[PDB]
């Protein structure tokens, strides 16, 4: 029976998607045909990117946020969210997937999408602030923009640009560890609150990947010795990796890797001199001592450096990932709804034979009630 | 690229596991190697199974809940234990899965376990009732009478043991949508708060399976009616269907099936010959019409008449059914622990092919600026 296997699902098929196409031998991103830097190039915000990928066509973008106070305040920014949208399905209340129609499935994972990221901001603003007037919030006509405005009060125009440039790029990857999680909760017919839950959970890993990168410290180094070069050598030289550089994951340099690094530049971010001269160093280094592997940039080098350009804490950035990937997860979970076959794998046993209660260790200890 | 494949993963081997064998063909069900027939015979506690599953052997029960009472109050019992978990990890540590060893994660699990019964318990008395002193709490014993005196204030002991071989028998079952869904999750290095919480929004879906049946209105016609054959052929002749029969599961008989029924004899169970009259009168008529097919009685059928018996009500059984299976969850998290191996399959695309962003119906109504 064991069949001799590699564990893991690793590289078995399980979907059809019509959603989206990662070309890693191509080196392009499309969503539904359309590429990201097309995207991009012509000014297209957030909000109607979401439709794109869920509807397959442009037209009815994503709606305001409606007036609705955090009521969960843990310290942790992911526990927030996480608890927040479970609760969501008994006051609006929300059905099972299984006894609604598509129509009214759109709808409900439209309004309890945009009601994320309203709480995103909520808790990092933080409790020891009043709250922005709804008022000021209302001035604005973006999605985009609200969020910025609900967090930072007076958000920098520029900042605003580099966020919903973050979250385009971001929007969609094929299917990961939290897609998969998100599309299994589905296929049970659970209402959407609880797939959209259960997928932030999967989110937290830190093997899940594609979080910005712990490269804020090692850019300081760099700021203060003035010597981009010395420092690569120094920390090579002592038995530690390079944070923000590794393997190749497309052909070559990852299209969402340029189109950050392109935005850097665009917006006139201030630390983009150091970081340029910081990548060129480490490339230069990490190439020179084994010339036959593929070495490349991640793009969660470029991610950390646009993030902190918009003013987001280290401890927040988890977080903004979140926001951007949930157009991915509410495509696939209405791509899945429409399938209709339950996600069931099976397993092997090769554990222990037939055994008498008896026979087993620590028996002596248990007390059995009369 | 397609080659013509069964969607869902239907079939596929994936873990081998060393914990539990339901063996379909032989008609047994066997913990570790120790049948569940024989651990009800001898009245092993639930404390103590929960032991047998995780570690492999007796020795470490399950220890006594610390005060803590409920911070959510949502309406749905569903709702409140799963926000209440993902909670937990901020306020008292909980490091990601990859910082631990394994002592710290048992310890962990095992903590967690029985916080989410006490929160259960407090949900189902209500909000219009003050709570049970704590010293009353401490005369009791084992863990399941603590459970059932947290929630009735003084519970009969012949509806502790109906819950306590109900637990029992719903501990471990294999590889189910929720137990794979806590493996996927803990595979991302995540916290252990964060994979049970997860697993609760994929058992609240329809279609998992193994919540009780909805046999009660049947139960209470047949008692007023006099028979139980007219009553099942009424309910047959005008389009209706039963509740609690279908294809089987097992080889003949589940095994699960027996032992509840056994046990609401026992105990004296007062819709006890009803039941079994309408199970006789069920069988009979399903298998002359339909002479072909294997039908068997369902596990969910004496489920529901035990769970009656112990005064739960219907909206609270799902829930019921979630506190037994944490047994099965906190066993699988950690042996997915000692794997260190990430689950990620593999997707094709049969979508659009490339195309410019004017080329989309809809593209009119897009708003971009300068």
């Amino acid at each position: 029976v064991p069949e001799n296997f590699v564990p893991g699902l690793d590289g078995v098929v399980a979907f059809t998607t019509e959603i989206a196409e990662p070309d890693k031998d191509g080196g392009a991103l499309r969503y539904r045909g359309v590429d990201i830097e097309d995207l991009v190039s012509q000014r297209v915000t957030f909000g109607d990117v979401w439709a794109l990928l869920v509807d397959g066509n442009f037209g009815s973008g994503l709606p305001p946020a409606e007036p609705f106070p955090l009521p969960i305040h843990s310290g942790d920014v992911r526990v927030d969210v996480q608890a927040g949208l479970a609760m969501l399905a008994p006051i609006w209340g929300y059905a099972p997937l299984l006894d609604i129609d598509d129509a009214t499935a759109r709808q409900q994972l439209a309004r309890a999408s945009v009601m994320a990221l309203s709480y995103v901001a909520q808790s990092a603003r933080g409790i020891y602030q009043p709250a922005v007037p709804q008022r000021i919030i209302d001035e604005k006509s973006t999605v985009t923009a609200r969020f910025m405005t609900r967090w930072q009060g007076e958000p920098d125009p520029r900042h605003i640009e580099a966020i919903d440039a973050y979250w385009v790029s971001a929007a969609e990857h094929g299917m990961n560890a939290s897609t998969f999680t998100a599309r299994v909760i589905a296929s049970t017919g659970a209402d959407v609150a609880a797939a959209l839950s259960g997928a932030i959970g999967a989110m937290s890993g830190p093997l899940h990947g594609g979080a910005p990168a712990r490269v804020l410290p090692m850019l300081d180094e760099v700021e203060r010795a003035g010597d981009a070069r010395s420092v690569v050598k120094g920390i090579l030289d002592r038995g530690e990796k390079l944070m923000g550089f590794g393997h190749r994951v497309y052909r070559a340099e990852d299209p969402r890797a340029r189109v950050l690094r392109a935005a850097a530049e665009r917006l006139g971010a201030p630390r983009y001199e150091v970081a340029v001269a910081v990548e060129q160093a480490a490339l230069s280094e990490l190439r020179e001592r084994r010339p036959d592997r593929a070495i490349e940039t991640n793009v969660e080098f470029w991610a950390a450096v646009v993030l902190d350009f918009a003013r987001v804490p280290a401890n927040m950035m988890p977080a903004m990932f979140t926001c951007g990937r949930t157009a991915g997860w509410c495509a696939h979970i209405l791509e899945q709804k429409r399938l209709g076959k339950l996600v069931r794998p099976s397993a092997i046993y090769v554990g222990p034979g037939p055994r008498s209660p008896e026979s087993v260790d620590g028996w002596e200890r248990v007390l059995t009630t009369a």
